[PDB]
């Protein structure tokens, strides 16, 4: 069973969804990346529930060093891309975990539960309600504070009944619980059995098993107190991971949707470059301009940006330049501020071979600015913004250079 | 064994780093830091070798360690600029050391070897040159592209009029071994393939600062014949070429480097602010980026204490074990207006709050040009402010008080 083992899966597409991307798009991507990072796209395509941070601190994608040149604008692009596929994984990895979560259960898992935990309660002379704790378990709408709350009151019964939590956990290896998910932390489940079939039930969470969660008083048919307090303490985890995953999926769409804005950006310098891929580099425009203008009360979806993207960095590919956004703005400010035109060298500009309706006034336009630290105080740096419109007629003045 | 001229690769015991530049803790800081597979091309990227600057950009993708992986987009840039700062050091002084080569790689004798044997091709061949001008030539840095290709193609000719094929010969000759050291040189057509061989040398002596004189085949076998002569002067005027470019790079190359401190600061900062104890330490590194960006001075720019200061910087930031994500805590920042200060993974809390949370915060305004709007002729962008992260540093104050 690869799907609850603790193997890594990887499919034909490099574990990137179905419908997606083309074929083409996929095959592009595979041959861009260093063989040696392959697995980690593929890793993080898979959706493994993370924080956002997590994520973007896990993306060292290296292209081939034959895409030396490009490695400024491709390699953002891919990692957009990786993002991207992560972002619609975890989201089928989410909605099947609630489910999983909701349904671990049913009317008479949940009577064997309280009928075994009054059990509990009786032997303890305890006043509280077994129904209310075998509720909790299934609730989703549950505060930090009643999550460790419940855990808590699972582990005093855990040590009133005998249980040595502490020797017990400090005898047991919960690494195995987060290999495929970087949310989830792990109570300190009493037994290895528990420990085991639990983190059977997170890799299948990850790698989208179709099997039901496991649970130790379903499997034993048992009302015994360390088979459903462990189950409790496993669906309690599972409510709280679930939570963080969709706080974590939602501020993965949120920066998705601005850091477009910032590659649509970056993609302009290197389209400034090779002015021809006019019409491919409006599409990324108008695409990342529809991701932040969405009114959709429906998701965000991705796939049409990705898409525009790699048709553009193709062609930025073919006219073999080197795309450098930060070096190229710089030395535009520092022209500007008036060879230093990087458009009159080669390796930066690549001239159009009709130039009526992809230069001067036929030039896309986007607005480039850069701030720079321009004071320092003690308390304070100021920085200023400026404007560089200039570009046009330093292009020009490169289309010209080659004539 | 020269090691200075073959093919081979040197790395002294401080990965290439040149003397004076670092702290030796910050040299083992950085080996340390950076994955191994990747030493390599840190060495090799810090020795200067001459390349434009757009192509360091694009050779500077080192890694570090995975158990650094919670800094790795502030380290990274950092690590980057240290070796940058290197790479400018030690190619200013190959540099110096070329055009010493190149000014000198003909004595007076050797000047007239080559004059007496171009003034029998010009006699050979009824031509009116002088053949002084052409050997002044090949010594002289201040020629325009526009002489430089001129004198060239008037040894390209020279070669014809001998009945030396100039296309058959060169097409067939080996090339690379001219570049591997230098990613400026452009190499003209030689000859034969003694002479790549032994410009080769000169190339690579260059980088790895051999302190021989060129090699050149009028000198080595005393010769005044053409091949000798015209391969040798198509060199040294080739490589005075290639000085004239790796002079430019350099420029091109403190530029960037003092406008991109400017961006570095703008990185760092938001660091700073997921650990606000490091506010003397980050002041420091603020005001040194000033100091490159303001300063008056004619003497060259000096990156060494920028350098000191983002690096005992980022030692506090490591510690901090918090994830350092430049561009998701900024759009995090600009979504709000779920507050990142709030998680623990973010946000270190310090223990004295009067002195660094508050109006204690040290300040930068955070700008951020936002895509708002397009047409089939243009993307617009329009630029705002972000509000002050000290209300939101300060929840993530309060909620680690209680």
């Amino acid at each position: 069973d690869p799907r609850r083992d603790t193997s890594l899966m990887i499919n034909e597409r490099c574990n990137f969804p179905h419908n997606m991307l083309s074929e083409e798009n996929i095959n592009f991507i595979q041959d861009a990346v260093c063989n040696g990072d392959l697995g980690a796209v593929a890793a993080l395509n898979s959706g493994l529930p993370m924080a956002p941070y997590m994520l973007e601190a896990l993306l060292a994608v290296r292209v081939k060093h034959r895409l030396t040149k490009v490695r400024q604008t491709l390699e953002p692009v891919i990692c957009y891309t990786i993002s991207v596929a992560h972002l619609i994984n975890g989201t089928r990895i989410l909605r099947s975990a609630t489910a999983k979560h909701a349904t671990a259960w049913g009317p008479n898992d949940k009577h064997r539960a309280e009928s075994g935990l009054r059990r509990i309660y009786r032997a303890l002379n305890l006043e509280d309600n077994p129904f209310d704790l075998v509720e909790a378990v299934g609730d989703l709408d549950l505060s930090q504070g009643a999550y460790e709350g419940y855990v808590r009151h699972i582990y005093s019964l855990m040590k009133s009944l005998g249980h040595d939590v502490g020797h017990l956990s400090r005898s047991l290896d919960y690494s195995t619980m987060t290999v495929f998910n970087y949310l989830y932390e792990s109570p300190l489940f009493t037994s290895q059995e528990a420990v085991t079939m639990y983190s059977r039930n997170l890799a299948g969470i990850t790698k989208m098993s179709r099997e039901p969660f496991e649970t130790l008083s379903v499997v034993h048919r048992s009302k015994e107190p360390p088979e459903i307090l462990n189950d409790m303490l496993f669906l309690l985890s599972v409510g709280r991971m679930i939570v963080l995953h969709q706080e974590s999926l939602r501020a993965l769409r949120k920066n998705l949707i601005l850091t477009a804005s910032a590659l649509c950006s970056i993609l302009y310098t290197a389209y400034t470059q090779v002015p021809e891929t006019k019409s491919l580099f409006r599409e990324v425009a108008h695409e990342a301009h529809a991701l932040l203008s969405s009114r959709s009360p429906d998701t965000p979806n991705f796939r049409p940006f990705v898409a525009c993207m790699l048709q553009f960095i193709k062609q930025i590919i073919a006219a073999d330049v080197y795309t450098c956004p930060r070096y190229l703005t710089n030395q535009i400010l520092a022209v500007t501020a008036r060879m230093n035109n990087p458009y009159n060298d080669q390796n930066i500009f690549k001239c159009p071979r009709s130039l009526v309706h992809y230069v001067g006034d036929a030039l896309f336009k986007k607005t480039m600015t850069q701030e720079l630290l321009v004071s320092c105080t003690d308390q304070e740096a100021t920085y200023q913004t400026y404007e560089l419109p200039s570009v046009s007629e330093l292009v020009g003045e490169g289309v010209a250079k080659r004539a």
